[PDB]
DNA sequence: TGAGGTAGTAGGTTGT
RNA sequence: ACAACCUACUACCUC
């Protein structure tokens, strides 16, 4: 559709001169040799010593400052060693903002003048690469503050950049035991005052610090020299961040409260062109020129329930784009009896319109007789029951996981409705019952319209604590398809391996076999961030052995910025191009929209299909009802997949069917 | 556990 | 330590 323009948070600034465009080099020379995987940390730690702007050049420092006047000579304390640096000036360097490996390093020293002349102004705030200016709470021992956040670098003509957003400070100007006493309540962090290490404060200790036991609290902080210039107060049982359980006493005087809990599109627009004015000239940059880009409004997308619809929860009067024969049991936690007769009104209206046939039985079982209960479940399954619906207060995290594993082992889905429930509340009840309708393995809606790509799938890592797991869902049949998942699979790290990527996709590719009689000419593969180098290896060659075409697409729920109208309002489906590769897709439109940020990294679809297709998948998420995810439907599905199995294990997914999207 | 989202704390992996 | 992404909490808003 159509044409547009507008603005990025991001402005035009000055050229570089004649003496940026070429930076003094210099030879770093550390006295304990350095070691091998120490040397990033620390050369970059001489660049700071160093003084002026001068920032890592390989194994050298590049400088915006002529050796006379920088450190050249000094030491360094790194992990409890002391190196010693001395700088040797080699000349200097042209560097030519088209390459931009050379252009990598301009915006490195971009980024230490931004923060070097950020760090000489008077009355303001300097947390990193942020500053914050007009503070907003005057406050009662606690102070927040209003600001933004910015970034500089160059590009290819060789040109300043400045982008800038808005932002935010919660900081704190008292004690754990000076800011409590103050009146209020027990923080949930706090971090020591003679270091930078955090604790989730967990309770108060009744216990005297002096004659406190030491695995002597009294004896052993103060005889490191914190009981100077301080009071140590009363003992305060902490516990570490990493193991959740076990305790560690500490002094409330040696604690300081990590306090957390305690804009409009058009306003943030506003604070964001003057914020960019005065830094612009308070920076000797020159006059802050708003870049703009060209936009396109991006055909809607047509959602299909059996006729069409707007929203998933229509199909809930119109009929489910595909439903067959289901049997949907239900459980009570609470005192009552049966089937809330508007939920099944409700559920009868939808199965009616759809045609195919609804049984709707009853678990009269509690999960508290034991192996009774789960012998009732296996009686439900074997009358074709397929999900079942648990009306219940609000249960425990942990309650909650044990139930929801309870009936996956026995095959069974499950959606929980919290049971102080008033018919009235129909958007609570309606996305309870597209929910359950997921997890029973129902297509509720789907997308009418041809794409690139028959076959979409979401590769997400990562749910749980030590290790974590990568996974996969996909969107199968062009068609605007239907929906499944595949066993995840545990891994170290965020990078999923390539055996396990095409191992998963492959399952995909199966499902597709199964659906359709062929192979997919095409497949779109979305991950949920970096695609760390060389994931897709493996899985791409495999795919074109195959004779299977295949687009990747890093899809990044952070980076892309803002987006504002050059006039107007913004409109739901904005595909922005940027640099070739990448582009922004504003899927969504709280207060201000934060667009996806796309990256083409293999594949020769043009930007516009990819992103066609993307914003459309955004349409395909059954659960959800009455709003659309920001992210397309086969990411946000394997995203939950994801948590799920980390919350509740792998063990009991054995026995229950792709089709049902048990996780949502 | 109805589901979306922005936005403020914290901390983790990949990468040079 | 820095970038790039990711994640967890909580608060707030919405149909
Ligand atoms: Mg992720
Ligand atoms: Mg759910």
């Amino acid at each position: 559709l159509g044409k547009t323009e507008v603005f990025l948070n991001r402005f035009a600034l000055r050229p570089l001169n004649p003496e940026e465009l070429r930076p003094w080099r210099l030879e770093v020379v550390l006295d304990p040799p350095p070691g091998r995987e120490e040397v990033y940390p620390l050369l970059a730690q001489v660049a700071r010593r160093a003084g002026g702007v001068t920032v890592r050049m390989g194994d050298g420092l590049a400088s915006w400052s002529p050796p006379e006047v920088l450190v050249l000579e000094g030491t360094l304390a790194r992990m409890g060693q002391t190196y010693a640096y001395r700088l040797y000036p080699k000349g200097r360097r042209p560097l030519d903002p088209k390459d931009p490996g050379e252009r990598s390093v301009l915006s490195a020293l971009a980024r230490r003048l931004l923060q070097e002349r950020l760090r000489r102004l008077e009355g303001v705030w300097v947390e990193g690469l942020a500053v914050y200016r007009r503070e907003h709470a005057r406050g009662p021992g606690w102070r927040v503050l209003g600001g933004a956040v910015l970034d500089l670098w160059v590009s290819d003509s060789g040109a300043f950049l400045l982008e800038v957003d808005p932002a935010y400070r919660i900081l704190c100007e008292m004690s754990l035991e000076a800011w409590l006493a103050q009146g209020h309540p027990l923080p949930k962090r706090v971090r020591n005052a003679y270091d930078r290490r955090t604790w989730e404060l967990l309770r108060l200790g009744e216990e005297d610090p002096k004659e406190l036991p030491l695995p002597s609290l009294l004896d052993y902080h103060a005889s490191k020299g914190r009981l100077q210039g301080r009071e140590g107060g009363r003992v305060a049982w902490v516990a570490d961040p990493k193991d959740p359980r076990k305790p560690i006493p500490h002094l409330t005087g040696l604690l300081v409260p990590v306090l957390t809990l305690e804009l409009p599109w058009e306003e943030r627009r506003r604070r964001t062109r003057e914020i960019a004015s005065w830094i612009g000239r308070r920076l000797g940059l020159g006059t802050p020129e708003a870049v703009r880009a060209q936009a396109y409004r991006l055909s809607i997308p047509k959602l299909m329930g059996r006729r069409a619809v707007s929203k998933p929860a229509d199909a809930l009067r119109v009929g489910f784009y595909r439903a067959q024969e289901t049997a949907l049991a239900l459980l009570r936690l609470d005192g009552a009896q049966g089937w809330p007769e508007f939920l099944r009104r409700a559920l009868l209206r939808a199965f009616g319109a759809s045609g195919a046939s609804l049984r709707l039985h009853t678990l009269h079982a509690h999960p508290s007789q034991g192996l009774a209960f789960r012998e009732a479940l296996r009686k439900a399954k074997e009358e074709g029951v397929q999900a079942v619906l648990v009306l219940t207060p609000p249960m425990a995290w942990e309650d909650r996981n044990r139930l929801k594993a309870l009936l996956l082992r026995e095959g069974l889905p499950s959606q929980i409705l919290n049971v102080p429930l008033r018919e009235e509340e129909r958007h609570r009840w309606e996305n309870a019952l597209l929910g359950l309708l997921a997890k029973a393995g129902l297509q509720v809606v789907a997308l009418s319209g041809a794409y690139p790509a028959e076959l979409a799938v979401g590769f997400n890592a990562g749910g749980r604590e030590s290790f974590r797991f990568g996974g996969a869902a996909c969107a199968v049949g062009g068609d605007g398809g239907h929906l499944l998942w595949t066993l995840p699979e545990a891994q170290a790290g965020e990078r999923i391996p390539q055996e396990v990527v095409w191992d998963l996709l492959e399952e995909t590719l199966w499902a597709f076999r199964r659906k359709a009689g062929r192979l997919p000419s095409r497949v779109l593969l979305l991950r949920d961030g970096r695609v760390p180098q060389d994931e897709f290896a493996l899985a791409l060659e495999a795919l074109a052995r195959e004779g299977i075409a295949y687009d990747l697409v890093s899809v990044r729920k952070s980076g892309g910025g803002r987006v504002y109208p050059v006039q107007g309002r913004l409109a739901d489906g904005l595909y922005v191009p940027l640099e070739d590769k990448t582009f922004l897709l504003l899927t969504v439109h709280r207060g201000t929209p934060r667009p996806l940020k796309l990256v083409h990294e293999a594949g020769d679809t043009p930007l516009e299909a990819l992103a066609h297709q993307i914003f459309h998948l955004t349409r395909l998420y059954p659960a959800s009802g009455f709003a659309f995810p920001r992210l397309p439907a086969p990411l946000h599905l394997a995203d939950r997949l994801v948590k799920e199995v980390g919350r509740l294990g792998i063990r009991h997914l054995k026995e229950v069917d792709r089709e049902k999207l048990f996780f949502v």
